[PDB]
């Protein structure tokens, strides 16, 4: 398919594909484009998705700007680490 863009609520099946300033998330249903996130919203920098038994992961690298640094929540207990934004 072509350039296919987000615009909150489309399909995705790239490293992006979606709107100049979206990134593609993962969503249970299925995997949707949503918006960029800032400052206090979850970051993900490392993320290992292939072997059988893996999590899914609903999130989108930080505006730009940003620096994704380590947040530890009560969340990362299931797997992998999580982490938040923060405005440069």
């Amino acid at each position: 398919m072509p350039h296919i863009k987000g615009h909150e609520g489309d399909p995705c099946l790239r490293s992006s594909d979606c709107i100049d300033g979206f990134c593609c998330a993962r969503h249970f249903w299925t995997k949707i484009c949503k918006p960029v996130l800032h400052q206090g919203e979850v970051c993900t920098k490392q993320r290992k998705k292939g072997s059988h038994g893996l999590e899914i992961f609903q999130r989108c690298d930080c505006a730009k700007g940003l620096s994704c640094k380590v947040w530890k929540d009560a969340t990362y207990s299931s797997k992998a680490r999580l982490h938040v934004c923060q405005k440069i």
